[PDB]
RNA sequence: AUAAUUU
């Protein structure tokens, strides 16, 4: 019973960190306009907007007793608890060449997912894949599913260990997969 | 229609 409770403790930080994480907020306008209202602070008023965090809870105390738990420690809740923030100690890595040049490097690329599934059925395939940081489901201008999706893994390790692995398949059905990079050397 | 949404 109060173990579905852990899950969906879990679920919420992770979701949470998610937006604040290194990959989404340098590409997040609306998340870094409100950073610069108070200091880092975001209500959790404004949090609740949030759609994929509204589905798991829109409760506040369920949300700060989640993120007081957290693993990862990214999070900071103020001490009226009305309020989160990225930590100031953990300030963004700066985007050099370098860090570019690795980010490029741990990006994949899997074609063949139906046109019908969710971001959620894609998360749950990755599970036992790898640390998976970033999945872009590829879409139209009219916001469309392809059923191609770019991949970013922790490390370029992780990343070449799941490329490596030719047997892979959806539901039972073939992919296929390669590193981003490659993908675009052909188109 | 910044009425931005893995906001």
């Amino acid at each position: 019973d109060n173990e579905k409770m852990a899950a969906l403790e879990a679920k919420i930080c992770h979701q949470i960190e998610y937006y604040f994480g290194d990959f989404n907020l340098p590409r997040d306008k609306f998340l870094k306009e409100q950073i610069k209202l108070d200091e880092g602070w975001v209500p959790l008023e404004i949090m609740i907007k949030f759609n994929r965090l509204n589905r798991l809870t829109t409760d506040f105390n369920v949300i700060v007793e989640a993120l007081s738990k957290s693993k990862a420690e990214l999070m900071e809740i103020s001490e009226d608890k009305t309020k989160i923030r990225r930590s100031p100690s953990k300030p963004l890595p700066e985007v050099t060449d370098e860090y570019k040049n690795d980010v490029k490097n741990r990006s994949v690329y899997i074609k063949g997912f139906p046109t019908d599934a969710t971001l959620d059925d894609i998360k749950e395939w990755l599970e036992d894949k790898g640390q998976v940081l970033n999945i872009q489901m590829r879409r139209t201008l009219h916001k469309a599913f392809k059923g191609s999706i770019f991949v970013v893994f922790d490390s370029i390790e992780s990343a070449k260990k799941f490329v490596e692995t030719p047997g892979q398949k959806y539901k039972e059905t073939d992919l296929l997969i390669l590193f981003k990079d490659d993908y675009f050397a052909k188109k």
